Order: structure tokens, then C-alpha cells, then sequence
């Protein structure tokens, strides 16, 4: 409010100084080198070049090279496409058999997702236990909103969907807010009211072009140490050639590579449990049995109703908040060509007209897995990764209670226009999936048992509080420090990328003011 971004074009500025890892004059030393230009990564590497000379180094390419990714319009369009090794969006399953994705493109997650933007539930921080700067934390939430951030227009499903949240009892209206509260309300969105993506990196932007330095398709393969402390990197470029660079003096290596990346690099580059890597014949710097371990992936539950007049398509932007489920309802229009993970499955139906896809999320989640690698050598090769969806009974009952406020939703008179027979129950919706169950409980948690999907919203596997210390450093090692989604383990709010872009400013200014 006040501060929030206007209606622009999506702002390249940045690209005057944005190389190919090709070129070998990058190679040398500087005093930050930042692995990954992600959500957390771009505007940390910009923070830290209002003072420092800071290398960004980016395994994908840049957004230009996609334009579906620069629009409202072209969410499902990237999701769609085939994952050639070198597109936006990276495919995935995890062992539990869910499809899922991850990025890679200069901006990280941010090119890529829902647009939905959210400040942390104003509980966690001191349920961290971390000594955070309240007031710098606001202060950069607003830095990350001005830049990026705008209040949505109206959008007629959206406006259905709220009014169906408030009728079915997901109190109080919280009018239009950024903030994770319980009830209704209207959050930010970082697609801008023209439909134009705004994305972190955009914050490269507020970097010095003078300090700052990115490189893209540069594949970090390799953290390199000395007191053990962390002095550089090896990455290679495009072409498969490989480069060194430095971090001298006073600086740091900070490793922003997400949920997926960063254990897997610090694993590859021997920090991680002493055994397992030694089973792969891995020379172990730092031992620590908890890198890759505590990965969690939020649950996404949800069905799929067919109205018998078309509903116009939409951006999430209006958030049914309790404390046991977060939900939403995204409309679409048909496809023939699913866009991967939306459904958990490639084998799903198939929509023949327009859609809501209407979603709880389970919060926490209690349940976690791990992170392993499948190559002991090569970074490009993805690691292995399962969460355990709902191993532990409580993520279930919660999903139990979501499912039963969705049938709440269904039944009231917000969704009624919506059904194609006019009949009491909601069996006169048509669903594209499986519907509803029935009224015990065993019915919903099976429901919730077969039909789980991701959230998108991963996260853990290099913890505060286990793998690193309460100033994101990583425990036993000097100059190297993670800043990302892998360090917390559980949500800060139901759309984690507006706490994750704050904290990427905020640990860069920690780690300035600790310099000074
Ligand atoms: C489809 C989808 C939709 C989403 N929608 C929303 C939403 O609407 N709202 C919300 O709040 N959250 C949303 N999220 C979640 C949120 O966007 C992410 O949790 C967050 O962006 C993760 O930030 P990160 O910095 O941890 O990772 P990333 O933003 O993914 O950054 C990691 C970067 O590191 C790069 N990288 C990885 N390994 C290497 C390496 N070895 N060398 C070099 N570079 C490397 C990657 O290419 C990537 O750019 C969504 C997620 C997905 C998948
Ligand atoms: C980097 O250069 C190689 C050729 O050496 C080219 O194939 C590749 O597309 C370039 N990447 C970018 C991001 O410009
Ligand atoms: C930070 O902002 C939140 C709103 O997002 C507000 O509730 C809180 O009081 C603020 N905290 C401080 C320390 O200013
Ligand atoms: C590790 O190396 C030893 C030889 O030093 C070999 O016996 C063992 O099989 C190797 N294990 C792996 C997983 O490569
Ligand atoms: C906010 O976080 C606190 C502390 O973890 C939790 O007790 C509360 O339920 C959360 N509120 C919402 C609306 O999620
Ligand atoms: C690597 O991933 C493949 C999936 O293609 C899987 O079949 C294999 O078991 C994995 N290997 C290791 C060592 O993780
Ligand atoms: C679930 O998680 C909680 C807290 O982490 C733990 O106490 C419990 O043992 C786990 N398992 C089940 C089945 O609740
Ligand atoms: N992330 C996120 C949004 O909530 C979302 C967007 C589309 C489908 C499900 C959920």
C-alpha cells in the first residue's frame, strides 16, 4: 500500500551485465560468489553489490529466451512444455511418484509460478528461535513489494471463490492485505494488472552494474575449500568447458540453489553424512548427518468442477486462510496437452471446457524425506528426492479437515451458478477427476491418500538449527553460508516466495553489517 509496484513491462535493465558462462574473463576472485540467481539468490547478489564485487552464476538461461514465462497467460504454456534439459521449467518425480518441477532460468522459481505473494505469518519468527530485526524484515518486505509487487484487479472467479470461502465460514474478511492471517482476503500478486510477470529478477535491478556480475548457464559443479573454509567454485558453461572463481579476504560462497539444489551441491562437494558419502566414495570435508535429510513437500488436495457456462480463467489471488488448511481456487481454460504436475500424474482426464481447479494445502507438513544423489559426479544429473506424503497422521487428519471446508464450499450459494443439475447435494456439480466422497472419516483419508499432489511450495534439507546456524551459516565451515527454501522446515505462509525474496535481501544485509 503506497509503496506497491505500478503496471510496467517486465525490466531487463539488469542484462547489461548478465554474460554466458563462456567467457573466461569472469573466472578470478570476488568478494561474493552466489550459486543460483533464484528467488533468495538475485536480490541477496544484489544487496550484497551495493558494497562488494559479487559473482551470480546461473545454470539456466535468461527469461527472454522464454517468453511465456513473462505472462499471466502463459503459466500452463511452460508447465506444458517438454523438458528438454534446457526449458524453464526442469521435470520431476519423487519417489513417492508425484510429478512435480523445479526451475531453471535466471530468477529461479519466481519466473515460473502462481504470481501469489504473501508476508510470513507474523508468529513465525519467533517460533524460529532466530534473533531477527523485526523492523529491517518489514523494511525489506517493502524494498521486494515496491519493486515487484501489485494489489490485483478484480477477477470475477476469484471474486466467486471469496465469497464462497466467507459463506462456508473462513472468517473474519480481511478486505485486500499481504498478510498471512486467518479468514478471506485478497494477497499480492507479482503478476502486475496487465498480466506482466514480475519476477526476482527484476531485484538485479537494484544491484550496483559497477559490482555486480551474472553469469548464466553456468552449472556450479563443485564447491571448493581451504580453519576449513570455503574459497570458490568450479562451474561449467554451455559447452561443457569447465571455470574456477574466488571468493578473497573477508568474503563468502552463499549457496542459493532451492530445496533440490543446495543439498545437492553441498553433498557432491563432501558436507553431508559421513557414512553415506563415504558409501559413495565421496572425500568428506564436513561431516554433518543432516544435509538432504528433512525435505518436506506440503500436500495439495483438490477437485475439479466442469460448469455448464464457461468461467473466465484467473490468477489465484484470493486465499482462505485457517491454521490447519490453506486454499485457493485457480480457473483454466481447457487443454489437450496437460501442464505437468497440475495433476499428479500424466495419466489424468483430460478438461474439454473450462475449469476451477479447487485447492487445500496441508500445512507444515509433518511428514519429510530426503535428498540422495543419483550421480556422485555430475550436477547436471537431477538427485533423487521423496517426501513420504503423509507418513505422519497428522498431515492426514488436517487434509481430512480441509476436504470436509471443501465440501463446505461446494454447498454454498456462491458455487450454486456452478452445478450442472439443480438438484440438493453436490453431486449436481460435474468433476473432472475424482470428486468428494460419504461422510466418516475413512473416506477422506483415502481420498486424501490417492489423490495428493505437490504443492510446488518444497522445502528443508539444509536446516537452521542443523545444517546451518541462526546466521544461515553453515556449521564448521568459514565463508559459506545457504540462503534459500532449503533452510526452514516448515512454511512461513501459505505462498512461501515473498518470505524467501525478503530473506535473500535480509541475510545479505546481515552479512554486510556484520562485515562493517
Ligand atoms: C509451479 C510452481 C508454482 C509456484 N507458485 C507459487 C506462488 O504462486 N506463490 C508462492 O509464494 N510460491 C509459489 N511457488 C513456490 C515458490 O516459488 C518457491 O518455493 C521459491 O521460489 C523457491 O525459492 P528458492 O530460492 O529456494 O529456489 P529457486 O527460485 O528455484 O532458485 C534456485 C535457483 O538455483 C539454480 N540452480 C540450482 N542448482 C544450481 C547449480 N548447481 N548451479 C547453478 N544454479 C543452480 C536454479 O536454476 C534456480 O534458478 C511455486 C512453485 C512452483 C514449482
Ligand atoms: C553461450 O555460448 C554458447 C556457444 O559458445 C551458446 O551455444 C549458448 O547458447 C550461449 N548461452 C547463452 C545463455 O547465451
Ligand atoms: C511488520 O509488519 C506486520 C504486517 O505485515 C505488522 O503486523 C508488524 O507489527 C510489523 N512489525 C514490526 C516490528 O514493525
Ligand atoms: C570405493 O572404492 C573402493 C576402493 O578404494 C572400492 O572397493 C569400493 O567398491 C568403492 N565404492 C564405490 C561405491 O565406488
Ligand atoms: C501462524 O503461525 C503460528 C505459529 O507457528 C501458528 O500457531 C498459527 O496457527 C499460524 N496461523 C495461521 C493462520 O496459519
Ligand atoms: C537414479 O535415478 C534413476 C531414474 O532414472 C533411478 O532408476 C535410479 O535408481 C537412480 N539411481 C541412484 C543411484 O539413485
Ligand atoms: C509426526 O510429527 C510429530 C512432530 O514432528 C511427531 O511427534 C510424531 O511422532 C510424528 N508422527 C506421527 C504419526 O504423528
Ligand atoms: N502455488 C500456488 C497457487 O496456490 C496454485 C496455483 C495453481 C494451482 C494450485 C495452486
Amino acid at each position: 500500500h503506497h509503496h506497491l509496484a505500478n503496471t510496467s513491462a517486465h525490466d531487463f535493465s539488469y542484462l547489461k551485465f548478465v554474460y554466458n558462462a563462456t567467457d573466461t574473463s569472469l573466472e578470478g576472485s570476488y568478494d561474493y560468489i552466489v550459486i543460483g540467481g533464484g528467488t533468495s539468490g538475485c536480490p541477496l547478489a544484489a544487496t550484497l553489490s551495493e558494497k562488494y564485487k559479487v559473482l551470480l552464476l546461473e545454470r539456466g538461461t535468461i527469461a527472454t529466451e522464454y517468453p511465456n514465462t513473462l505472462t499471466a497467460d502463459g503459466f500452463a504454456y511452460n508447465l506444458q512444455q517438454q523438458d528438454d534439459g534446457k526449458t524453464p521449467v526442469e521435470r520431476f518425480v519423487s519417489e513417492d511418484g508425484i510429478d512435480n518441477v523445479r526451475a531453471r532460468i535466471l530468477g529461479g522459481t519466481t519466473i515460473i509460478n502462481a504470481g501469489v505473494y504473501a508476508r510470513a505469518n507474523i508468529s513465525f519468527y519467533s517460533q524460529t528461535g532466530i534473533e531477527w530485526d523485526l523492523d529491517l524484515v518489514n523494511k525489506t518486505y517493502e524494498w521486494v513489494e515496491d519493486a515487484i509487487v501489485v494489489k490485483p484487479n478484480n477477477q470475477s472467479w476469484q471474486s466467486v471463490i471469496g465469497e464462497g470461502f466467507l459463506e462456508a465460514g473462513i472468517l473474519p474478511d480481511n478486505g485486500f492485505s499481504l498478510d498471512h492471517e486467518a479468514g478471506t482476503r485478497l494477497t499480492g500478486s507479482t503478476f502486475d494488472n496487465n498480466g506482466t510477470r514480475h519476477a526476482a529478477d527484476e531485484l538485479l535491478n537494484k544491484g550496483d552494474p559497477n559490482n555486480l556480475l551474472v553469469a548464466v548457464q553456468a552449472s556450479v559443479e563443485k564447491i571448493l575449500f581451504s580453519n576449513l573454509s570455503a574459497i570458490g567454485v568450479i562451474y561449467t558453461d554451455s559447452d561443457g568447458n569447465s571455470h574456477q572463481a574466488f571468493v578473497r579476504g573477508n568474503g563468502e560462497v552463499i549457496v542459493s540453489a532451492g530445496t533440490i539444489g543446495t543439498p545437492q551441491l553441498l553433498l557432491l562437494s563432501g558436507v553431508g553424512p559421513e557414512s553415506y558419502l563415504s558409501s559413495l566414495n565421496i572425500t568428506v570435508v564436513q561431516p554433518n548427518p543432516y544435509v538432504g535429510q528433512f525435505v518436506y513437500d506440503n500436500p495439495r488436495n483438490f477437485i475439479n468442477i466442469l460448469p455448464p457456462n464457461p468461467i473466465e480463467a484467473s490468477v489465484v489471488t484470493v486465499l482462505g486462510i485457517r491454521s490447519d488448511y490453506y486454499q485457493v481456487s485457480l480457473s483454466s481454460l481447457p487443454f489437450s496437452t496437460p501442464p505437468f504436475s497440475l495433476f499428479p500424474t500424466t495419466s489424468y482426464p483430460l478438461p474439454n471446457s473450462t475449469f476451477a481447479h479447487i485447492v487445500s494445502q496441508v500445512p507444515g507438513p509433518l511428514s519429510h524425506g530426503s535428498v540422495t544423489l543419483n550421480s556422485s559426479s555430475d550436477v547436471r544429473i537431477a538427485p533423487n528426492i521423496k517426501f513420504n506424503y503423509y507418513s505422519n497422521s497428522t498431515d492426514l487428519a488436517n487434509c481430512v479437515s480441509g476436504m470436509k471446508k471443501l465440501g463446505d464450499l461446494l454447498r454454498t450459494k456462491a458455487l450454486e451458478p456452478y452445478k450442472a443439475r439443480d438438484v440438493l447435494g453436490i453431486d449436481g456439480f460435474n468433476y473432472l477427476g475424482v470428486p468428494l466422497p460419504q461422510t466418516d472419516d475413512a473416506s477422506f483419508e483415502t481420498f486424501c491418500l490417492d489423490n495428493v499432489a505437490s504443492y510446488w511450495h518444497y522445502h528443508g534439507g539444509s536446516l537452521v538449527g542443523k545444517v546451518l546456524d541462526d546466521s544461515f551459516r553453515v556449521m564448521g565451515i568459514k565463508a559459506l553460508r545457504v540462503v534459500d527454501a532449503s533452510t526452514f522446515p516448515y512454511e512461513p505462509n501459505s505462498h512461501p516466495q515473498g518470505f524467501y525474496l525478503m530473506l535473500g535481501r535480509y541475510v545479505g544485509l546481515q552479512i554486510l553489517q556484520e562485515r562493517s
